[PDB]
């Protein structure tokens, strides 16, 4: 039940006098603009003096409840869809991550660096049914709830999984305490490329990764939230069969579902392709039916001409993660110029965090990226403007995930899913484009204030319901059982950090 | 400043091993820091100290925080006068209707000359009283910042004025005069030489007399050349000249655009790293702005004549320029030993800072060579600090935390999410911080900023007065309607 998480009913609100970015069709923006929300969604948004005029038809009692927000010296933007993200805190002792040393002086490249480790990065994701189940339930909601938090604190309204190392119930719980939007997954792994074999092994049965998925959305269709949906995904394109391929195409066909993958992410992934399963991702992908639509796919920079055209004639869709390539050592933007193309050419693309086991570049920050980066690679600064990166992160991220039905965009009949920035520091003064100086300057943490489905999650850049401390005491509590029994880090190595910890 | 122990934090030092100390220290004595490393090392340096100088010692438990050297921002323009016009102010909300123009789409060559070789008398127009105006709060910008040692490269203001606001704000400044005797016109087969070569350097060598005699250590110069567009062959010569006189820097722009190279032979004969060869100006001393558009030949000259260039890859995106990815020259000449630093070149409102730089520089050198290891994040932090500082011939004084050096520090906090589990806080910094996370800003041992907040400067005083001089400025010498502009004015956050 929905009462186990908020209670009440939100009214409406009226918030006024700010610079409105709508991510609306025409990218609408409206200086001096209003928004209007009734209980879950927007009513009105426009002009303040318009938006007034439907303040107006509002009855005696919901007037006299009205909650007007004076966002005068605030930028008002749609929630921002991340749609291609993973948990991974559960990670952070072992992955780039606590026990480095702090000199950076002797790192090497490794795993998805240098055009890839494929051979390791296809045993490591295999691994995960394994770690998963040696997750406690108390370890995975704790690690869950922690990760999801710090999404919702950047501003990320609507969640979308491709693949995570925790518990998809786990993840399901935490986004239904947290209040924000989430599209649940299942980890699909059945296949690896192991440097002794001469084609792919076989690592557990299609049917055995579908019935998971099937489990998951008997799990979620009940759910009375409007706040949780879910999306099969195949991990990556290395670790998937044809049996898993055409099992994933019939379940979305038969659920109407949208359907993720990983696809063209690295320089060395098409001849391990070609050597462990006889053709590429895309080929194998559109030969078992899923370049359609429904696709959203992870990267898909690596992509011959041939399969660029499979992309476009399908209508598919691609997200990309121009924040975190490098510190990845990845070169899925600029090596191959495939994703700002395929954008050019009419291709959906929208912008994503991508995760690893410790926080990195939100969804400000890959905003941020994409304007600089696309911008640079063709000497033009209009490839894509700032209103075009807000339309990445929010609406079109959401029609990517098949939820631009309610969310991605600030238009009536829409849910009111909002972001706050405080616009009345040194950085914005004189510019009549906010969204621009947040771009040059602001991040994640300068998300002010959160709203979901009319209800405010974060205010002044804290959690209004989250207890912030104790989310992230109990992620470390949960982080140290899980590190120490299934990770097999030494307790010596683990206690003396968390202890450390700046509490 | 008697002396300050910061002690408990994680210390990036920039020294020439990059040296990073986890629970570090720093023990500055007045101008200079006297120790860093280890806590224990630097508690013998405190036992060392004059008993009086000990008695005084001001402690500074920094446990929660990450102390980083000063940065050196030494490709600035100062362009706060044309926040009216350029890029700026009087554009519509929306962006839907921006075009190619100016440095985007490889260059409008002609459009670019033409607008430099107008700077001279936009400056001559500018008041002395709009002039400190403007520069105060242009520089508070980038000393708020975490810039401590700023770099003019060719401004928009009149130079006596950014030395003044440098003196009244605490930080160091290497002051330039603007120089532009040639101009690119589309009705003209060859350069047209609008001002005398001796006449641009004579302006230069009045400088240099006015700030000969600081006695702060806060103010140098560095003579430049706006662009080689806009430069003869006799402002070069003449340039190479001054600097082997005077032993100083040099700075200018060249490489900077895929359209430059065809114009420079159009108009000049000769591309502009050949021209500047030719002058004797591609040597030690020479600072090149952007520097990507370099042939094969060029790129030798720059490598053996130990020249040295400043990038800025946090800005080239907005401008339409492909001074990054393009040629790929400038990370190419880094890996070859190139002295290659990070800046954050101009404009006319508030854009990438030197923290905003760093982290493209991490994010886009790495992803461009698939490798994550190419700049590390010590690396973007060098190229903001020590080595910017060699490029500038200011690395005697300043860019790292070494002892002897001057004690030009920044303090960060790290007691946030962003910062949980990493014991590398200048990787979280780079990924989710910048210009606003610096708390502190000392420069020679002096406190200028404190918790973002200046401590001598009235941030609320310097943004009204440069609004003032800016509604003089754009209404009297760029002709906009007061119409235009006081409504902007009156909309403003107070
Ligand atoms: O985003 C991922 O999970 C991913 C998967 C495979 C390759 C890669 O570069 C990235
Ligand atoms: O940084 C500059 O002033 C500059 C000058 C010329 C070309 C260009 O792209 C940039
Ligand atoms: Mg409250
Ligand atoms: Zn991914
Ligand atoms: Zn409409
Ligand atoms: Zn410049
Ligand atoms: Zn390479």
């Amino acid at each position: 039940t929905e009462n186990l998480y908020f209670q009440g009913a939100m009214g409406a609100r009226l918030i006024t006098g700010g610079t409105v970015y709508t991510a609306d069709a025409q990218e609408s923006v409206h200086a001096r603009g209003a928004v209007l929300t009734v209980d879950d969604k927007v009513v009105a948004v426009g002009p303040a003096v318009e938006v007034e005029q439907a303040v107006q038809a509002l009855d005696p009692a919901v007037r006299a409840e009205l909650r007007r927000l004076d966002a005068s010296r605030m930028m008002v933007l749609p929630g921002f869809v991340n749609a291609h993200w993973h948990e991974m805190f559960a990670m952070g002792f072992t992955m780039r991550g606590a026990l480095r040393p702090p000199s950076d002086r002797a790192d090497q490249v490794a795993f998805m660096g240098g055009g890839g480790d494929m051979h390791q990065i296809s045993a490591t994701f295999d691994r995960f049914d394994g770690l998963i189940e040696a997750m406690t339930e108390d370890e995975a909601r704790a690690i869950a709830e922690y990760s999801m938090w710090i999404q919702l604190r950047g501003g990320v309204t609507t969640l979308g999984d491709m693949g995570s190392l925790n518990r998809p119930l786990a993840m399901v719980e935490a986004a239904r305490r947290l209040g924000m939007r989430f599209s649940a997954s299942t980890w699909a792994s059945d296949a690896v490329l192991a440097p002794d074999r001469s084609r792919f092994l076989r690592t557990r049965d299609a049917d055995t990764v579908l019935a998971s998925f099937e489990a998951l959305l008997g799990a979620v269709a009940a759910d009375p939230t409007g706040r949780i949906r879910c999306r099969p995904n195949v991990s990556y394109v290395t670790n998937m069969t044809d049996e898993l391929a055409r099992g994933m195409a019939e379940l979305v066909e038969r659920h109407d579902l949208p359907f993720a993958t990983h696809v063209g992410a690295l320089r060395n992934e098409a001849d391990a392709m070609r050597a462990y399963h006889g053709e590429t991702g895309v080929r194998r992908l559109a030969e078992a039916g899923l370049v359609d639509e429904r696709l959203m796919a992870g990267h898909s920079a690596f992509l011959d001409d041939q399969e660029q055209k499979l992309m476009l004639a399908g209508r598919a869709h691609i997200s990309h993660s121009p924040g975190k390539y490098g510190p990845s050592g990845e070169s899925a933007l600029t090596e191959t110029g495939v994703v700002p193309a395929l954008r050019r050419a009419g291709l959906d693309v929208s912008l994503s965090t991508d995760a690893a086991a410790l926080p990195g570049a939100g969804i400000a920050e890959t905003m941020r990226a994409a304007w600089q980066m696309y911008n640079e690679m063709s000497a033009d600064q209009t490839e894509v403007l700032p209103t075009d990166a807000l339309a990445m992160a929010t609406r079109i991220a959401a029609k990517g995930l098949r939820w631009d039905d309610a969310v991605g965009s600030l238009e009536p009949g829409k849910q009111a899913d909002l972001l706050l920035v405080r616009t009345d520091d040194w950085r914005y003064l004189l510019n009549p484009r906010p969204l621009e100086s947040f771009l040059w300057l602001a991040g994640s943490a300068d998300v002010d204030t959160v709203i979901v489905g009319g209800r405010t999650l974060v205010e002044g850049g804290r959690g209004v319901e989250v207890d912030e401390a104790a989310l992230r005491d109990r992620y470390l509590q949960a982080l140290r059982g899980f590190t120490t029994r299934a990770l097999r880090v030494p307790a010596e190595a683990v206690d003396p950090v968390l202890a450390e910890v700046a509490r």
